[PDB]
């Protein structure tokens, strides 16, 4: 058992540790064992679902904290009621103001960079990209930052919160060091 295990079970709420385990045995990796990447799952999770809060209700579609089958149903079914392209890699959320997919990034590094990887990744242009970072940066697809600030505000402010914890407990240099 990790120092690393025990504090993302202190860190998070119950329903999103719970969700990152199912996230991570739909691809047969071990919380026990990927203690970062259990960290990480976890924290875009609830960057996420902070995320879906800020629209006006019904905004948002989540695609994030389902198995692997129904997310896919989900965009399927966005696909075919919309009419938007149905994207080969799986994105986090829908905007139905906006009517586009959303891939949401956590990162450690720079926001440019994780930014460029995500955009060669999905080589779809009409995902929307939106990229937070643990020190308060955020980078959004074509400067369009879909939430109105209070709400990118607190995302950014919880991330800081969860890089002081991890360091107060010098997890965070054993956490950056891994992506
Ligand atoms: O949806 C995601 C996903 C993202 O949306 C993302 O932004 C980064 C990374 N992702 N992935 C996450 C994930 C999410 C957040 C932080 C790290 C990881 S690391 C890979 C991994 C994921 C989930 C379970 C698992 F066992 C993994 F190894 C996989 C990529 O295949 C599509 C589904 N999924
Ligand atoms: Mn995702
Ligand atoms: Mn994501």
């Amino acid at each position: 058992g990790s120092h690393m295990e025990d504090f993302v079970r202190q860190c998070f709420n119950p329903m999103i540790v719970e969700l990152a385990e199912k996230a991570m045995k739909e691809y047969g990796e071990d919380p026990k064992i990927e203690t970062n990447k259990f960290a990480a799952i976890c924290t875009h999770l609830e960057v996420c679902f902070m995320y879906s809060d800020g629209g006006s209700k019904h905004r948002f579609e989540i695609i994030e904290g389902r198995d692997r089958i129904m997310a896919w149903t989900v965009v399927n079914s966005i696909c075919n009621t919309t009419g938007v392209e149905k994207p080969k890699f799986l994105p986090d959320l829908y905007d139905y103001k906006e009517n586009r997919f959303i891939e949401i990034g956590v990162t450690r590094r720079e926001v440019h960079i994780y930014y460029l990887e995500k955009a060669n990744k999905i080589k779809s242009e009409k995902t929307h990209i939106h990229i937070f970072s643990f020190t308060g940066e955020e980078m959004a697809t074509k400067a369009d930052y879909t939430l109105d600030e209070e709400s990118r505000a607190r995302i950014k402010t919880r991330l800081f919160t969860i890089r002081q914890e991890m360091a107060s407990r010098s997890l965070w240099d054993s956490f950056r060091q891994s992506e």
